[PDB]
């Protein structure tokens, strides 16, 4: 039995109504879910979610060099299989494998309604209306490394904001915005920022472009027999269109705005 | 001398003005030329450019099962690298290995200005506008693969139509749209329409969504030493801003319209 990391975000990985009830695999939904069931049906795997115990996606620790998050059950041979929304990037290719990208998007902006924001350009000239991002994942990472000088002036900005920007889940961040009367904003994958578009109370919206273009990979440990079965699977589900259903049924079907 | 098949597609790999008077690769300018360079630099090694003798994507004869076009040429040991807008594939994957993607696209459709056409459902329900794609590559696989009720629609016409509705290159099937009065559209990535969208006589355009969600990725023969080099350049690139910088370059910053 396959251990499958993962995180719970939604609509990716999201508790049933009524959770309790269930047991293991059964107590969760989403579309990360139904991705898993397709990928171990193709390549002929049983499985077993386990949702990543610190909550995280993952980040190495320029101090101890340890890696977290579901990259770090990885790493550490704690899990056989990382299918969420796992950003692919330079860092995590180094210690981990990717699938090619089962979901394309890229940084966006998310404001509360009637916010006076509409760029990246447009937070970076102000100080009226805070903005921040998740810690531990690829998002932090990008305005960290960026010499764009925009975004550098932003990482300037967050890095040694008081009270702290980086929340510790997406939910926070979103729930941060909801709260603050258009004075804080989030920094989140499109992908994020879409979804809660579309969800009551329905009171943010995403504005401009994607800062960057990049994707999510199901994510394996070096040397691991399913890295070759995983990304052939990947590949035939996006060709024969169901991933585009899986977006629809999670994104849209059940739209709510 | 690292031997490069590409191929002849506009803004990707162009000849110069004047060619005939440079030497080698300096006969070349490009999108691809340029990540050719860039590639290159950072992995260490010199290279020559080949353009692909029959100028074709990649199709395996479902007769002979010999592969032409530029996949044909890494399958066969007659190039090591191709730095192309090559689409990353299940069948393709199978006898090659892709970067992660350099660029996000999918399947679009062009029509020359003022055509009663804004989606696949509106081509697949008329007859009086014939519509087809280009031979050898993902676009036309695409449709035979399909099992979405539109688009086995448009396969089953465009596998039978009669003049052919298959164009030896891109070039072909955008001259056909234009000459033709509306009578023709032409299915194409969105990456080659956005770009002809931009250039004299201003004429053509793009309309609709994209059919699908996909990849272009720099490919190499299964075996290859250079495989994680150029994974990680890609990588590189993308979080550096590079290709975004290059997108910009050779799309808009040539905007003629
Ligand atoms: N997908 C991101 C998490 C969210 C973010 O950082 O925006 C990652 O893999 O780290
Ligand atoms: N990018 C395509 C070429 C053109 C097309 O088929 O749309 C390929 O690699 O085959």
């Amino acid at each position: 039995t396959v251990v499958v990391t993962t995180i719970m975000e939604s609509p990716y990985v999201m508790y049933k109504k009524n959770h309790e009830m269930f047991e293991g695999n059964d107590k969760y939904e989403g579309y990360c879910v139904d991705l898993a069931s397709e990928i171990a049906k193709h390549i002929g795997i049983k499985y077993k979610i386990a949702i990543v115990p610190d909550g995280k996606y993952g980040a190495r620790d320029a101090d101890t060099k340890i890696w977290n998050g579901m990259v770090g059950e990885l790493v550490y041979g704690k899990a056989e299989i990382a299918i969420a929304p796992l950003t692919i990037t330079l860092v995590r290719e180094e210690v981990i494998d990717f699938s090619k990208p089962f979901m394309s998007l890229g940084i966006s902006i998310m404001i509360k309604k009637g916010t006076p924001i509409e760029s990246a350009e447009d937070l970076a000239k102000q100080t009226e209306i805070a903005y921040g991002t998740v810690d531990s994942g690829s998002t932090k990472e990008f305005f960290r490394r960026s010499k764009i000088a925009v975004y550098e002036k932003m990482w300037t900005y967050m890095r040694s904001a008081e009270p702290s920007v980086f929340t510790r889940t997406t939910a926070e961040g979103v729930a941060r915005v909801r709260k603050s009367k258009g004075k804080f904003a989030f920094l989140l994958e499109s992908t994020m920022n879409e979804y809660t578009e579309q969800r009551k109370p329905c009171d943010t919206m995403k504005v401009g472009g994607n800062l960057d273009s990049k994707g999510y990979g199901v994510a394996t440990p070096k040397g691991s027999s399913l890295r070759t079965p995983v990304n052939l699977a990947v590949l035939k589900l996006s060709e024969a269109g169901v991933l585009d259903k899986l977006k629809n049924k999670w994104w849209y079907d059940k739209g709510e705005c």
